[PDB]
């Protein structure tokens, strides 16, 4: 139900051994973990959640961009990139979200299938 | 010191009236808000800080874009723009941070010059 | 060896039946039709060459964007979208060439693998 | 009426220095020579052409970013990036086309005025 793809703009690769961390938010507004991994060597993040457990709501995914450039000993800007959104039930829907990393740059993208 | 500048990439125009909300992380590592405002008919907005309060920090510069889509009528996949980074931790810095947004989807980058 | 794919961000999906042409440069600086076809259900197209025929050279990548969104429903500015690069032999490389696309942007990456 | 920005990705730094050409599409259908410049120490590259001169049209923006990469010593994706579109078919338009650059990437938005 849920995958994470994350490439390098730098190398024109995948952007691989991304650490990413999912988050719910809770009844308290607090974020709450909720599925983590690091990227494949394709870039891919798989397994993350099942559809039992991926009910609606508003998730984070959280890219950890920073240490990615510094282990490849490029200085980048931002601590990490952050992909906030709702689950909204409206028939069977696979989530992926994927982004395109720059040192001082990114653009996320959210390809929403059944 | 800090410039935001939001485009929409649907219209091909300023993104104007869109809300932001700056905060910087405080010693007990919580976000404390830091400043806010509105982006203009341009999609720039300018005086959210000065020289001396915009010290050294990690920022989190939250641009609303969901607001900013249902303004328009439009449902939106993101809740938000999220770009943290640390600021002036080698001296003052003037940063633009622009964003280019989709329904589904937004690109982000930083300017810093000295 | 060359694989194109192509997203959609106003409707966050794959953008799908998006004519794309692949010309290569030819001695006299003319661009010589080389393969084409339709993105498939996935955003992809797969099938465009064979390594025997995908020798190093200057090969352009053109997406028809403009009919993909008038075909929508929507007025789009450019004409098409176009991606210019060379092949190289480097050892045993995959390209593959995504582009991420809205009424008045696009995104373009190259994913190259081994 | 036509304004071309170019940032850099790596840097978070105006892409300075960049060579723009600017075709028009003539009655036969080849690509004429229409403008030429490059942008300045803020990425901006104004002047290009006047009101009288920027008639309706079929318009290609050349942005040299091979060049540019390979003045800074880097081996980059593509040859230059390509922004083709149609102008003022309903009556005189401002158009700024923005491109974000990195060495296998680029993203690349308009802005439109009246
Ligand atoms: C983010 C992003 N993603 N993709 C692109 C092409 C952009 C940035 C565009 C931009 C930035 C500034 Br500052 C400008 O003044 C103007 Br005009 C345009
Ligand atoms: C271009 C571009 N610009 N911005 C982004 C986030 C993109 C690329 C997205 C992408 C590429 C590949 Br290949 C995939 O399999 C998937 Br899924 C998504
Ligand atoms: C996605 O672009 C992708 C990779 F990065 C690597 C692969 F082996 C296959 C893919 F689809
Ligand atoms: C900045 O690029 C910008 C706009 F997007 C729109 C305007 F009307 C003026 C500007 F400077
Ligand atoms: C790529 O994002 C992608 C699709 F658009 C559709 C699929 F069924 C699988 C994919 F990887
Ligand atoms: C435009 O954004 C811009 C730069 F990228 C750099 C500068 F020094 C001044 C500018 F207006």
């Amino acid at each position: 139900p849920l995958m994470v793809k994350v490439l390098d703009a730098v190398r024109g690769s995948p952007a691989i051994n991304v650490a990413v961390h999912v988050f719910r938010k809770a009844a308290d507004d607090t974020w709450e973990p909720f599925a983590s991994g690091k990227t494949s060597e394709s870039g891919e993040l798989h397994g993350l959640t099942t559809e039992e457990e991926f009910v609606e709501g508003i998730y984070k995914v959280e890219i950890d961009t920073k240490s990615y450039w510094k282990a490849l000993g490029i200085s980048p800007f931002h601590e990490h990139a952050e992909v906030v959104f709702t689950a909204n039930d409206s028939g069977p829907r696979r989530y992926t979200i994927a982004a395109l990393l720059s040192p001082y740059s990114y653009s996320t993208t959210a390809v929403v299938t059944n």
